[PDB]
């Protein structure tokens, strides 16, 4: 909960991220984008004590099994890599290691969960610095959850048909009053204000990319995001944090 | 299993049907078609020892609760009556009495099951004497079951999305190798040949309507259907049975 | 002022309102347990002759309604002047204005209006309606449209009650509703007026269904008086509507 | 009757105040966001007149940040990169008042229902072209005139047509005008332009960084301010169009 | 006669086949553990110069394939005459006939053909293909199309294996396939020929994936020889393809 997860390409960036207060890090390096070289992942795992994630192409069962074997803590089945299967996602239920997946709406979310996803993430539009798509997705998902939590029980099967969702997952959402997994914001989150907004909109946490490390003082900038995400209703603090 | 269920409008027809070998009977009488008068249903329940069915308009929770209270053994949420809810079916999970529902394909079947249906039935085109739609539906459902039983496990979620079905029901079908409920043919079944055909195509049994009682020798005609449905590969016998 | 009109309608919940064309029918309805009665008489259908309405008002102690053509300000003013208790601005009569409904805020007498969805409901309320009614498809004996309308309205209420406060203006634009009414529904948790079922309600099972689906009560038409024992039939509806979860009871009442 | 000017520093802020601006709008000038608070504080400290700034459409938190800085007015502005393409800030939950853009009476009424305290024409900013600001001011005022004078019983239907909250239309009818002030904005370049907007029914105007790119910003800013105040003094406006 | 051609291909399962342009590359491939090699050289691409093919055949003991243009009967006859072991009627060369493929039944030398779905596969087999291959999108490094094609073909096989016998003719009409081939697939429970992955296979993980998805083996292109240590890289693929469920092993091989 409450946390920020950061993208890193080496041990130095990993240590900054850990020092800045990240709850976890996402190992990458940077045509066709594949699973990272395991050297880099091991480099990062050795550099920190906080959980390390990495990531695979959509549908790439074997890339995922490789990362599981490397002892990675979380796998992100990620659309920002070149999809390897355009119709079917990994059957994540068959893995020990837990998975994070992207979603744009409650139908997708529910299908990812039925495939065995342990965690969800907004799809966003990564690299753009623009928060708009992440906001669209978080609003859509949460609006649809609210509708489902409060709807007449006998209308769920029909709702499930409409959304393209598994009814059992909707029934669980209704019963819990929320998603049975955590759902983070991801894509374009750039300023402290952005991060706190995502929390305001119902995110459980946020993902942030390599933008942090292109700034002049990455340590300070990473901390600003971390503190804004934790104290997302402290507007005096966030105002202060946004001066760098 | 193996059985024939017959439509009846009074005690006399009920006794014929029981005497002919029906495993159960379906009480009716005959603008807007509603649940039958409970007098007629009680008449029929008193006339026989075999289970009695009746049913209600689609979506008619209270008609169904009335029949449950009357001590009816099975409720048919039936499209041949005037639908009362064109978007939502009864939440049958909330009832003691079991329900039979119509379906045309595995998507529908699976939604009915997720609503709590205990038994399924082909939709057919009732009253026409034409077996063609019942055949279409039985072939469709069974073809789709065969596909699902034998398909790659990781493709089910996507299949469920395509069919508009709850994935848990597909997973159960795969695991069992068939539907978790019984599925009868219904609509247009007229000759002994027809009845045995439906069994040949994978039906668990058949429903037959008031056509029987408009014939000259209903007893003989009802028996012919019953024996054809039980001995559906005895072609010498069926040939004999079809001479009336 | 709106609280007084509305307080009079909320005194009707649990109840059945019946259509009648004369004093005899009115007395049957009252005797049967109706909380109110609706006075009436293809081709063009107008406000009823005031003689008939007076006949009915004089025949019973329970409130009398009547209803007018949609948009017919003057017909409404006439009924108000007759001392009618409630006016139904009703689409079953031939609409007189196909674009604008009566500005009911300018009347002492409270109005009931039909609606198919929460957008319509909210517009009726903004026009000053004190009570709402499902549109149904009247005369058919078929409950299906009334069900559609009650499910739609209630599903949309449930959505609004529970949605994020900052999304309501956009919701209101989507539904074609006045935002202040949505805000009130969210605050209250329900409609600020009573909402009855109407159209096709025919058996006891039907009436109780409507209550099951969230209706505050039901309207029932001249079908009752074409039956063999109207008194018994009217009572059956009334008892089914009051005891809508008593399935043993509803079962017995259905023989007749 | 006033003029509000865009400024990027203390120097520009003081010129604007000295020229007679009723307020100033702080900015810095990819993806456009809320300004760095340093710049806003720089501007707030430089002048005594109200300071405005800003936020991206839908950015609740950016707005809360500005509120916390002690800014006087927030502009929920479409010239910044929208952060929420479906929902605007629920301004009713804030102490600080907001200004919003609108193109027609429907939009205006929704902004007001969201809690806007002030309205502004959308214009097409940066172009020097007044044409869109005119289109919006004409459309809004024509629709107001229609509403003020229309039959009471036709307002619910009008509200459905315009996509507006009927309570806001009812208020406009009762008041005979908008319940908030409505300024022109976008492309206002010459004194003639500013006075035109007033002629068309604007309550005032916004003007951008164009002023400070001229040779004598102080003179130019004053010209606009005097033209906006004395918008029917054509001899005066003629005089002010020369330098 | 068809059993002899096919018996030679089934001796290739589990294996990796590599593209080579000269003797040096051929020897690397053979040394790396390839079960065979594929001899080759935008604008128009034809059958290779026979000099190069002979160069390659003389350089190694493992089978040599080459690839021809689609429909190029004569190019194929030329390669047959050169004593090549397998001919690939290949869409990566510029098609010579856009409507008709070679009638491979009239040849001694066995052919491999591309397919995207079971319809195509069955038509290739009816034309006399002895081996099948995914079409992929070659040169891109992207596995996605090869995966699409392997999933489609295998999903359709699984459907046919298990479907009701009397539905096959209609299935065959739907898929544009010869029914006798479908009947054989149903009887066998699988394709009567071997089916390899091809197009974009780039990492060890890729190769093992294809096996996971049901490929009988893989083809890999000139990408191998543009790497820094082709020998090591080629071996990595070969070992990953053989030990496709050994994830610890596949993990180590990926450093290089």
């Amino acid at each position: 909960k409450g946390g920020v997860i950061m993208d890193v390409v080496n041990a130095e960036q990993a240590k900054i991220a850990e020092a800045a207060g990240a709850v976890a890090v996402m190992a990458l390096e940077r045509g066709v984008a594949r699973m990272a070289d395991p050297t880099v992942i091991e480099e990062v795992m050795n550099a920190v004590s906080i959980p390390v994630m990495a990531k695979v192409r959509i549908g790439h069962y074997v890339e995922a099994r490789v990362l599981e074997a490397l002892g990675v803590d979380y796998i992100d089945e990620s659309e920002v890599l070149t999809p390897a299967d355009e119709e079917f996602h990994i059957d994540k239920r068959q893995f020990t290691v837990p998975f994070v997946c992207g979603c744009r709406d409650l139908g997708e979310a529910a299908r990812r969960i039925a495939e065995g996803a342990s965690m969800l993430r907004t799809k966003g539009e990564p690299g753009t610095g623009n928060i708009v798509e992440a906001v669209r997705h978080m609003r859509k998902v949460n609006a649809q959850i609210r509708k489902v939590v409060n709807m007449s029980e006998d209308e769920l099967v029909a709702e499930a048909k409409q959304l393209g969702a598994p009814v059992e997952v909707l029934r669980e959402i209704k019963r819990l009053g929320r998603l049975p997994v955590v759902n983070f914001a991801a894509g374009g989150v750039t300023t402290p204000a952005d991060a706190a907004l995502m929390m305001h909109l119902g995110a459980d946490g946020v993902f942030v990319g390599s933008g942090i490390f292109k700034s002049e003082n990455p340590e300070k900038y990473a901390r600003a995001i971390v503190e804004a995400t934790t104290h997302y209703e402290d507007y005096e603090l966030i105002a202060h944090l946004s001066k760098g």
